[PDB]
RNA sequence: ACUCUGGUUCCUCUGCAUUUAACCGUGAAAAUCUUUCGCCUUUUACUAAAGAUUUCCGUGCAAAGGAGCAUACAUUGAGUAAAUUUUUGGAGUCCCCUCGAAAGAGCGGGA
């Protein structure tokens, strides 16, 4: 982000897919934590 | 009877994908310029909207050439195989009057 603000875009939109990914997949008797491992929304934004 | 060609899979070149309501992309970046908002003692890097252009990750089809695999001649464009009332298994023949040298023609007449 140093050296391209613009970035901030992205940066925002992984932690938005984040909410959303965690919050349909914490859900029953999946807690708060690590382990969400669905990787592929994040890393879409960073291959655009 | 004519000329027309082997299937598949892959590589690469060339051309086209504008009458967009809308869509070569059921996905989604970056830049430049012009303008308008917000940061701010400046510029860069920025905010977030408009308009105009670019670059980049990709797409489709046609056509040509090549490269691998196992193997088949047909088949495309041009063009093949019924004696019972309505058609293709005979209601057909023959003979007088008329106009005209000539040969036909009248819902002509007769067997
Ligand atoms: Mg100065």
């Amino acid at each position: 982000y140093r050296y391209k603000y613009k970035l901030m875009r992205q940066v925002r939109m992984c932690k938005d897919l984040k909410h959303l990914i965690y919050y349909r997949f914490n859900t029953g008797p999946v807690g708060k934590g690590p382990g969400c491992g669905f990787w592929a929304p994040g890393w879409r934004v960073w291959l655009f």
